């Protein structure tokens, strides 16, 4: 293969550690309320600004291939943490560096770094256990706003808006985040099944106020194929006019003579019909029409396999909806009736798809908001006066959102970094099998102090003193680095989801303890 | 990814600040009446000359990647301001530099630049509030010519011609700007229903002078389909020859046997017919033809909503009409009857839409020019002796136009830079939460002085003397830098639209305050 | 975008001025009777020699990007002048340099170069006014030959031959210029209808001397389609034998049985017919045959739309010509009768075509020459012993032609450069609004002296002595630099069209006064 070059022992360890230390030093300035931002040059556009640890970590590759090995491993931990939890990234990085340094330093001739790894892993299990003991599940929706506002770097309006959306959509409902054009944040809430397609003809309009077509207690007709012929359209209208209900028709397109029947029967003898194009993306629209079919109760016409033809309809083949609103741009359907078991089956299906298949073709999420919209969904239109600002704020909002979900689903524990600090006594009551494992437990025991010392150090104060003042102090009290003084932690609102504290530490130790086992590294020649 | 290189703290800040300062220094020479032009090399052609801050800013990228980061952020400011307001670009640039410098200088170890950002943004909100209090909405059309003339760098003829066009088409009517072939400026006004399509055959000609079709009290025919067919044309001509009136026919195309009837039968006892292609281009042409339909009052043929066929016409068909003039390139219709419910329906439609698809789809204005063309539209044919001159003058005219629109839609406030200067006392009555925010408010307090000091500095005078002379002076008085002495501002005509002053400041502070938060910069290696 | 580099103030100004001065110094050696030529290397061929200012200016681009900016602006001046007037190019360049230098030098800190520009433009308006006052419209056809001979650098034979062409074709008729193979210039004048197509068969020959078919008082038949069949051709011959006239037939082709009828009736009962191919391209042929239709009076057969078929002809559907001569290679038709109004309509149509016709396809002129014949066009076959000679000379004759047309259409004024010198007192009676404008008027006042001093300097004499001596002298007298002494200008024939003198100065001052406004220059890095 390709010509290569290899390096041996503490020399190579010192190089890899140089890389780790560089990347860690770059990410770690972002940590905490007094933390600071990192600008990253973009190849094509104006540069990114961020406070996100993982996005800083991913941005840094290095010319020196060994230092690049270290860097790649630490960004691996930060990425794993971001994927598994969505916050706590800088924390995972500084933890990983601490384990890597303290690991590397203790290696000698007689030492057995694999066994030391076993010891640190023992220490991590023992720590997360005590963390779970410390966890107190969220209750009041004030705590939601607290976790959100702290995860959003002290922006109270963010955690307020998140609390509102989570109240009005539910704690495990769908919230999504997107760019505003407005200079301020907006919470929009959609209920129903909205999609971005409008009436084919203006003539369908009934209200003249807003220029909408508004219907209630309506029927739905779903066609996967185009409907140009009269032959397949007419029975669907006779059946609709029969039971005196309005009919909405969703199709790949509605045109030829069919549209002529629709807008003649519409303008004359005042029939209540609308026709709108299918949401429309090739094979995607098929899945969407299947979604709306299942939600509104009823079936899709045209070619799947079993073909149901448009000429032979029955009232049980249509759809039934509480309300419908359509405009030139978009269509919303509301309170559609169908089997709730079967629709939750559908949502369970799409989620179980998406989770094993995370492409950057995220229309699978666009499905999930739609079929879940009969509880509701919240859109978070983030503001700001410039794109880079909105990207920063949106990074923070997504962080706070993921943090709140982790909080509701697992629990909350003390903020600052105190939650890890309180786990040290649990390590003190361990029973190491040998010197190596004891070294591992010592490594983790030192490493737990780090996040608080870093958050304090960013504040401009004597962080490692502050850590010790915290340790002499009671369990409920910690250091408010923004206010610059000690406080009850949970009372003052400084709290972290347990899931994030668990995952950051677990990933960081998981990769770094493996890194410390290295004795020889092999790299490509420039 | 690509190999990268990172830099830490006030060093990287000093580099980025070098970039900011370079670009700002380049932009700032253009500012005010005594400002000066910037030549920019073009790759293919002869070089640009400009006084436009944003066009100077976009032209400058830098080899040093950090300085280039600063530069790119400043271009973000100037571009955002130009997009959102269309003037005030140089102002936004010098403001952004001032906030960036004064920001960077005040950071230390104990400082919290994000919180300083919060203080700055507080200060900007507090300032724009007082700006809105200061705003006095435009009334006399002398004020229009004043804001135009100041935004056009003292060219009175520009603001005169803009005032004339805005009078003759209305303050929210359509004005557009284009190159003359003439050495002087011209105002042309189009009235009617103008669109860019010319005959189909030459044999139609009636006046021989200009080679136009000039018709009066004519008929109009509207066909969404091609008219190539046998006997679908004839009743429309028999009915036209009946009431001895000329007919213009607009269609997707007119050709085959139809055209053969039209000519040669045009060349017979001078009855007047003309045929022209529909304004066209796919799905747009339907909306355009419905526009001309509703304007002349009713009109439908071709395939359908409600179906009207071309064989069955009546003398009241389909809309009417007044006068018509068409040439080889373009067609104009004039005196359409009845109508105004549907046009107000149209403005009600455009005002309610575009808000969705808000991110590039300005064709809604292309609609608005058409359906409002029975009031008018203005073309601004700018003159000059050379293309580069023409591009300069046109840049200035477009600036003055956007400025006049911002003035009519939001308000006017004091020129010079005094409007920002008067907002300082509003900052003096603020209640900062902490030292960081106080630093921010101080930053804005200093930065507000900048535009006035810069306009004076370009004059060759002691700008910061003049700033303080203005501050000691009364609210109504400021510095006329062209005349070189103090005057009543509003009386002398030196006034700025409030929209431009708010948007420049908001964007500049918005990006620069984010820039000051940086602690680490990451860039690609050369 | 692309990495760039910027420069500030008089430093950058001195570089741009270096470029301007280089290009100007190169062009200016060509000026006047004692001026000299410039050789320009061609990439592919043997080098150009020229006395044309604009062609020198366009040839010079510069490595130093700033100097190249200056260079691009001055060649912009020379190109604008050549496009707008066709002579006076060197003059426009030296004027532009003078305005640029005198502009740049007068700039300081307190100065306002845009306002200085305003003063300059004021001065130029004031100058061209007095120029128009000085203008005396051309009368005698001696004056045309004078303007031509002076614009052709003293070649009397050029202005003689141009005078002859202008007499024999008219003052606004068509003269064109092209290479001879003869070593001397020749004037050919074409009138009639010439095109390069010959008899299909030798049997058509009538003269036996030259082998031509010569006809008079003939008919012409025009067929856009092929003529193979008998039944379409025969009535056209019966109608010809009826009225005992010769028949010329022009067609896409004439062959099959038709041709057999033609040369049978030709060879056995000496009928007077010839048949010739259409001038031939594809779509061009339609316009050519319809041209010949319109010229000869009559109509084209075959399919346009309304189709007239060859079976149904009438004598008023043919064509009628004073004379016809045909050979193996070419066909000439003479004194064709038709509506002169309709033919002038046709020429008015083709000129209005070609003028807006962004075309490398010059056949529109090849059309225009044809339909203009028997009104006439003159071709100027320029001689010389070598291609480079022919091209230089052709440049000069084209200059003289454009100059004569400018003279007839606007006027003539004093040569030498005296006409501007006489305009200086008009500057003396101006009322400047401020110091800047006064600087501008002073700049123009100095620049006006330049062209005469340059023409004198090229002579090898003390140009600025000569300028002041002419200024001390009376209005009618100036300096004959070729004869080397003072003379009455108009009497000795040294005169310049007013259009060229106005346009050169107006363009030069127009861009240079803009150049002087620059404070910052931005250029791409090598
Ligand atoms: N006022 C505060 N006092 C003490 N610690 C805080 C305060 N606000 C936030 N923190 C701590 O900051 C940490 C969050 O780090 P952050 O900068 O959001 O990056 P990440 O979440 O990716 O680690 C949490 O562990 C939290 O305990
Ligand atoms: N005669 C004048 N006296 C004082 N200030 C002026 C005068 N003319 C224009 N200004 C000021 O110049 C500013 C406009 O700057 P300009 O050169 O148009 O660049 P931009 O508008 O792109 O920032 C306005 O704020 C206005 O107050
Ligand atoms: N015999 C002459 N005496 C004085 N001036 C002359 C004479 N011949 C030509 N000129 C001047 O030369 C100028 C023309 O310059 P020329 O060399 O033709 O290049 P261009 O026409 O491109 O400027 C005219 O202004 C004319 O007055
Ligand atoms: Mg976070
Ligand atoms: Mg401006
Ligand atoms: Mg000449």
């Amino acid at each position: 293969g390709s010509a290569k070059d290899v390096k041996f022992g503490a020399d190579a360890r010192a190089l890899m550690l140089q890389g780790v230390d560089l990347l860690a030093d770059a990410v770690a300035v972002t940590m905490g309320p007094k933390g600071r931002t990192v600008i990253i040059e973009q190849s094509w556009g104006s540069p990114k600004v961020t406070k996100d640890g993982v996005t800083v970590a991913k941005s840094i590759d290095l010319k020196d291939k060994y230092k690049n090995i270290g860097a790649k491993l630490v960004q691996d931990v930060a990425n794993n943490t971001n994927e598994e939890a969505g916050d706590g990234t800088t924390t995972a990085t500084v933890l990983a560096r601490s384990i890597a340094k303290e690991g590397f330093e203790k290696i000698s001739k007689g030492a057995n770094p694999v066994e030391i790894r076993r010891g640190v892993m023992l220490a991590v299990d023992a720590v997360i256990a005590e963390l779970k003991k410390q966890s107190k599940p969220v209750t009041t929706p004030e705590e939601i706003a607290q976790v959100a506002t702290i995860s959003a770097n002290g922006d109270k309006e963010i955690g307020n808006i998140i609390s509102d959306a989570m109240k009005k959509v539910g704690r495990k409902g769908v919230i999504t985040v997107k760019d505003g054009k407005t200079l301020n944040d907006e919470l929009e809430i959609i209920e129903g099944m909205k999609f971005d397609r409008g009436y084919i003809s203006p003539y369908f309009i009934n209200t003249s106020k807003g220029q909408k077509c508004e219907f209630q207690d309506a029927y739905v007709l779903l066609s996967e194929k185009k409907i140009s012929s009269i032959q397949s359209i007419v029975p669907a209208l006779e059946i609709a006019n029969a039971h005196r209900k309005p009919l909405v028709i969703i199709a790949e397109d509605v045109d030829g003579e069919a549209l002529s029947t629709l807008v003649l029967n519409r303008l004359k003898v005042g029939l209540q019909v609308v026709a709108v194009k299918a949401p429309g993306f090739g094979d995607n629209r098929k899945n969407q029409l299947k979604d709306m079919a299942i939600a509104t109760g009823g079936a899709v016409f045209g070619e799947e396999g079993l073909t149901l033809n448009l000429e032979d309809v029955q009232p049980h083949d249509l759809g039934k909806v509480g309300k419908v609103i359509v405009t030139k741009d978009d269509a919303m359907l509301l309170k559609g009736k169908g089997d709730k078991a079967q629709i939750e089956k559908r949502i369970q299906e799409i989620i179980e798809q998406l989770d094993v298949t995370t492409s950057e073709y995220e229309k699978e999420k666009l499905n999930e908001r739609l079929a879940k919209l009969s509880d509701g969904v919240a859109v978070l239109k983030v503001g700001g006066t410039s794109d880079v600002e909105v990207n920063e704020k949106k990074d923070r909002v997504t962080d706070a959102l993921n943090a709140t979900r982790a909080a509701v689903e697992e629990g909350i524990v003390l903020g600052g970094g105190c939650a890890l600090l309180r786990c040290i006594p649990a390590l003190d009551s361990l029973t190491p099998a040998n010197e190596d494992q004891k070294i591992g437990i010592e490594i983790i025991k030192r490493t737990l102090k780090i996040p608080a010392m870093t958050i304090a150090k960013n504040a401009g104060v004597e962080g490692s003193l502050i850590v010790e003042k915290i340790m002499q102090s009671s369990s409920e009290v910690g250091y408010d680095a923004m206010a610059g003084d000690f406080v009850n932690m949970v009372e003052k609102g400084i709290i972290d989801p347990t899931k994030v504290v668990r995952t950051a530490l677990l990933d960081a130790a998981g990769v770094a303890s493996l890194l410390t086992t290295a004795e020889v590294v092999v790299t490509e020649i420039p």
